[PDB]
DNA sequence: CTTAATTC
DNA sequence: GAATTAAG
DNA sequence: CTTAATTC
DNA sequence: GAATTAAG
């Protein structure tokens, strides 16, 4: 039962995560940049009905907060299906435009599967829940993503933004990966022998004995729940000898 | 005088030409080749009218004659203008396809006037007329160029072909360009000082002084005419120290 | 809905 | 260069 | 007229 | 991939 041993670690016990070792980052523009302020297109009482429970639940998390400001991007109504569920998804390519450019440090699945040796067979894979909202953003630079929001009755204000790393801006998974790097350093130079691949928010973690990879997933989730990361309960792969992994199936050293 | 002088190399009053030192040329065709019978597509009176005079003076100059063959490819009825003069133009590519390939010999203007020193500051440029028609055709290669040839009332059997070589065949140029280099050899053994351009049947021919183009100029006229060939006395461009030499216009040195 | 590419 | 894909 | 390429 | 060019 190791969701009732790490209460703290999973998403599905722990609430949403912050990762409270890390400084609120702050987005450098690009030299000539300036603000840029897109109206919103037209959103139908379907969308708005859709997307509303979501943006509601973000501002009861505080992950989303009203503001005024120059910079505004469109929302767009996205449902995967053919007119079935919703979710919001903004359109941020004039911000990412205008910020600077930061070297793309996530190697790619297969230069990281590389580096995992033959001789650690026991796998543990787990994917943190809402990641990048674990990153809260500077007071500066949570105006550069700001949305419009309203209610033809009784609306906010007319502007919300993120006070966390929002999903569709460029820099989000590499800026996350390197975030993730550094509050892990330490546990990997506590577990010499285990083998630990990250790749923004999925993680690997292989060991040469099911012991072995059980004290160690007891010690990374124990870490990742005490940083202020969640992982999935659902979907986590506890110390099997197979795997699902980027795509990949690891099985007797396989892939 | 030089059309007086020279009555036997011009086309206005030598007659068509016909190389007599050149042997009938057989056609080789690739290790694979059988013959191609393509229909004619039907062909409007109009066209046909059109037509009919330059067929008649081609049967009658001997350059076309009656034939039965296992090859046979369409004639188009072309006419510059909107609706104006015609002539006889035959889609030859199935044949071109069907025959073996030969180096192309004939280099492009711009090499070829590389070769004109400064020196040579007088220039004559001479067009042989109907040069392809000069060139006969060995009876074994006749049928591979044959087309249909009929009248709505009273016409010819059936096909036509060439005893020449033939205007649309993709190694006229570069055969006849071969055929004049050897006819004009001796000339220019015996004319060490005169520069000779040949480009298929454009030619320029570029002395030191006047007198020497005067010079040079008859005994080109008289040995074209000699050996079968006949030039336009209308484009020609005698004794010239500017003339219009393959697209370029030929002064003080320049081009 | 808008848009940088990629196809047909 | 009017559609098709892929994406934010 | 049919066709190998090249554009839009 | 439906037009535009170029050609035999």
């Amino acid at each position: 039962t190791w969701l009732s041993d790490f209460p703290q670690a999973w998403a599905e016990t722990g609430g949403m995560g912050l990762a409270v070792r890390q400084a609120p980052l702050i987005i450098p523009l690009k030299a000539t940049s300036t603000p840029v302020s897109i109206k919103q297109y037209p959103m139908s009482q379907e969308a708005r009905l859709g997307i509303k429970p979501h943006i509601q639940r973000l501002l009861d998390q505080g992950i989303l907060v009203p503001c005024q400001s120059p910079w505004n991007t469109p929302l767009l109504p996205v449902k995967k299906p053919g007119t079935n569920d919703y979710r919001p998804v903004q359109d941020l390519r004039e911000v990412n435009k205008r910020v600077e450019d930061i070297h793309p440090t996530v190697p790619n699945p297969y230069n990281l599967l590389s580096g995992l040796p033959p001789s650690h067979q026991w796998y543990t894979v787990l994917d943190l829940k809402d990641a990048f909202f674990c990153l809260r953003l500077h007071p500066t630079s949570q105006p550069l993503f700001a949305f419009e929001w309203r209610d033809p009755e009784m609306g906010i204000s007319g502007q919300l933004t993120w006070t966390r790393l929002p999903q569709g801006f460029k820099n989000s998974p590499t800026l996350f990966d390197e975030a993730l790097h550094r509050d892990l350093a330490d546990f990997r130079i506590q577990h010499p022998d285990l083998i630990l691949l990250q790749y923004v928010d999925d993680l690997l973690l292989a060991a040469t004995s099911e012991l072995d990879c059980q004290q160690g997933t007891r010690a990374l989730l124990q870490t990742l729940g005490n940083l202020g990361y969640r992982a999935s309960a659902k979907k986590a792969q506890i110390c099997q000898k197979q795997v699902k992994y980027l795509g990949y199936l690891l099985k007797e050293g396989q892939r």
